[PDB]
């Protein structure tokens, strides 16, 4: 039947699911390691042990435990991200839309959802494959990993809690899928793994650590970087948020042993209430629990691996949206709020920028703003609203983007870059967000191709070809079957992904990546001397 | 008779000069101060003994002894500027040019040049006071100075050279104008100081100095600020410098008393000869011998005065031309060439930034460098030409004018700024080289109405305008009778100078200014901690 497919450890029974005017296969939950509850709680994945009987792989899995967001109660633009399954440590779990008829064997696309580490679930409305499997016939798995404390807690040195765990339940799904693809239709030759936010952050840590280069051939980057100030954390740091997150559960600190335990033994919404009280600084786009540069799933500070080509050498997709800050000064600066326009005082300006740059000193804080100001309109609130929005997509996504995309290029074996300047018709979020941080991701899914979801036949044109590019590039490494220019370090070429005729561009925020890659962390390394 | 004039120092015998088709009394070469030669070399300024007969002041006088600028022999763009009478030591005099008939009792206008403190003449065709005392019917006297070491050595503490000489002797000229200006027309109560370049920089040093505010009702600087930073030396610099030059010419270096007794027997060529070779760095817009902050001419540091109020609270017009770092650049920047349009390569843009930033760290001309560069086009040597002209200029004098116009207003009683952008039609120099330093003060002195330089109609309009602005100015205080507006601290209104219809901008550079007078200050103060 085309719904029983036999793999290397069980038999799976799958469901039919509409889509389009046709329909495919799903295989929605299927086990990937051994739920990691109880006493295995931090501890690094485990291969699932085989099952006998067909595995009802009928209905999504559950979501792993979670910060959820309740922000904005009620409404769809934030909760259509929040967990929308019954939450459990069970939820390590793979899904996998599949054409039909079954292919032979065709690519592969393994999608990485990424909530800044804190979030994530692979049941969102937005990330059901069945578009993109349906209209590029291409095999979508999309895989999910313990993402918070549960999955990235690090108390380096113990094996009880080594950290990065959350890292190596994507690699372990990775394994699942080269071991077990070929059954369902796919060539585990030709597997893409894409992903957006801590998802492109994953991707791009993939392909860095040795450990996992093998398991995939391609790479799509989404709004992220393995580089991104956000992303990883020391192994001293990680320790330190570890001890503090046991602090504020009352657990003996004598060793890591006793903290450990006491951690195993609290339930899991009590580590969630306290996540957020570890950060090191007032801050905004700082996730407690992220990977630790721990020298054993990265051998070295991502830095010397880039620089010295310590990497997989393959061919990657990546790229930024217009507004990457928007989203993350709404929940956590001072003078946005949703319901209005939130022009910026000066003065909240100031507050932002300091929110948003924790680890400058004053006259890096003074560069800063320098360099975002408008002197010759400084009180003008919409200057200092979209001047901030900059100061975070530039500091957190765009720049530590285009230091990966150059550092790479110099290697790989072909860069294509995307700038996303496109604001969704149907958008709920106030239009002073522009095109948000996660919203490509709609486009990429093709959700603009459902008609009771109201796009425009502009947009759902935009989707069709966006996902064309990103299943062209799965299959031959290159987007083009108006040509996507490769990038280069001498031409910087990219494309904007719009509505409108696509146009080529060079540079990409240079003048101001010059000021995030290299001016200021030399000032902040001067200063101090 | 309408030239014989008996002032307190003596009779005085002018001469008729003609202009513009009509007539005026010149008296040229009037002396103010007793010849410091000999043993008066470096010494402060005497009054001259008055004399007895008629003083024949129908032909100007000598020019101080001073480096020749013999860089384009012939070309007149740069000869016109060179001292075209006999130099002497013995050349402290003034000229006066009166209206005829002789006025009763009108406004007064003292010329003080400024060649960086190191070179001028009150006898240059461009100074010629005829056009604006015939025009304007206003007193006009020149004076003229001591300039380089021989108006500005300072070995602060000896009586010998105590420093800042060659502003006691233009205050000397001020006190002789003071005194004596009434018996040829003027009103010593309604006396306007302008100046350019360093004559404006000196300007603002009377306007600080204590002992010179009672000499004269308002002043007008034009290019120059007591605060730009080739303007003076603390006393410690201009100490090591009197000593290198000392160095050169194989003084004995045992005392004060030695070395000034062996400089005082230099010829006047062998101080000039070597007057260079004690800069202390490799630069641009750096002159050797200025006036030192030695705490008498100056109370303490021009910033605490600045600060402070501490300074004469009157009305001052200044400004600054649109390209003053052309000058620099051409004589002393890699890269530049008067006959070509001097493109210039990022490896000379930086050599050019480290040229005219010469105190800075490298973290400085890293905050330069990333300031003025255009990331997107960064070979473009058109922009690197440009860029670098900018550079100089505003470090040199458009910013360091804006912080004191805004010092200054803060405690003055009016303020007017003008911006000159316009490039004279009979130009010599090549066009790269823009509205250059030094150019607008053959406007203000109205050489625009001969026709046979070969202005242009709207040119002679502008002279006319600009030279109605100063006059108007020095006699009531305020330029207007299209209304100049007041410069405020808040709204920093200043307006164009051009042949076009005059506009009004606001917040002349702000962006630039900030980064020099806050920004890179604060940057260069902290690396070094
Ligand atoms: C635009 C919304 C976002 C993006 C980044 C983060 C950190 C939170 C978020 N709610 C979220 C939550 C879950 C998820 O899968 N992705 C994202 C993307
Ligand atoms: C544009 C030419 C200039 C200006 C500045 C300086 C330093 C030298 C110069 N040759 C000079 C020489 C003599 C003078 O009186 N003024 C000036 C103005």
């Amino acid at each position: 039947s085309e719904l029983l497919v036999n793999t290397k450890s069980g038999k799976v029974m799958g469901t039919r699911v509409p889509v389009l005017s046709s329909h495919i296969s799903a295989f929605l939950g299927i086990p990937f390691a051994e739920p990691p509850v109880g006493n295995m709680r931090f501890r690094r994945p485990e291969p699932k042990k085989p099952w006998s009987g067909v595995w009802n792989a009928s209905t999504y899995p559950n979501n792993c435990q979670q910060y959820v967001d309740e922000q904005f109660p009620g409404f769809s633009g934030s909760e259509m991200w929040n967990p929308n399954r019954e939450m459990s440590e069970d939820c390590l779990y793979l899904n996998i839309w599949v054409p039909s008829p079954r292919p032979k064997s065709t690519t592969v696309m393994v999608w990485i959802y990424g909530g800044g580490f804190y979030s994530g679930s692979s049941t969102l409305d937005v990330y059901n494959g069945k578009y993109l499997a349906y209209t590029e016939e291409v095999v979508l798995v999309s895989l999910s990993y313990r993402v918070g404390a549960f999955g990235f807690l690090a108390l380096h040195g113990s094996q009880e809690a080594p950290g990065n765990v959350g890292l190596l339940d994507q690699r372990m799904a990775l394994q699942w899928v080269h071991d077990n693809i070929q059954f369902f239709g796919g060539d585990p030759k030709t597997v893409t793994i894409f992903g957006e936010s801590a998802g492109g952050a994953s991707v791009g840590m993939h392909i860095l650590s040795p450990g996992s280069r093998d398991l995939f051939r391609r790479a799509i980057l989404q709004s992220g970087s393995p580089n991104c100030p956000w992303a990883s954390v020391s192994v001293a740091e990680g320790r330190r948020r570890a001890v503090e997150l046991g602090r504020n559960l009352n657990c003996n600190l004598n060793s890591d042993e006793e903290l450990i335990h006491c951690l195993r033994e609290k339930k899991p919404q009590e580590l969630i209430d306290v996540e957020w009280n570890v950060l090191p600084f007032d801050s905004i786009f700082r996730f407690s629990f992220v990977p630790v540069i721990d020298g054993e799933f990265f051998p070295t500070s991502l830095e010397s691996m880039l620089n010295s080509g310590n990497f997989k050498k393959t061919q990657i997709l990546l790229g930024v949206n217009k507004d990457e800050g928007s989203f993350f000064l709404l929940y956590g600066a001072p003078g946005f709020s949703k319901d209005s326009e939130s022009k910026i005082s000066r003065e909240d300006f100031m507050s932002g920028v300091k929110l948003s740059v924790p680890h400058a000193n004053d006259l890096g804080l003074d560069a800063v703003t320098l360099q975002y100001t408008d002197w010759m309109d400084d009180n003008n609130g919409i200057k200092n609203r979209d001047g901030l929005d900059d100061i975070v997509g530039d500091h957190n996504v765009i720049c530590p983007l285009m230091h990966f995309v150059n550092k790479y290029t110099k290697f790989g074996n072909g860069t294509y870059l995307y700038f996303f300047n496109h604001r969704a018709s149907n958008l709920v979020w106030p239009e002073w967000m522009g095109v948000i941080h996660g919203y490509e991701i709609e486009f990429v899914f093709g959700l603009p191709l459902v008609k009771e979801l109201n796009y425009t036949a502009e947009e759902e044109a935009l989707s069709r070809r966006i996902m064309h590019y990103w299943a062209t590039f799965a299959k031959t490494g290159n987007p083009n079957e108006s040509k996507w220019p490769l990038f280069t370090t001498k031409e910087q070429k990219f494309i904007d992904l719009n509505t409108e005729p696509m146009k080529v561009h060079q540079r990409l925020r240079v003048q101001m990546c010059v000021f995030w890659n290299q001016f200021l962390p030399k000032l902040l390394n001067a200063t101090a001397c």
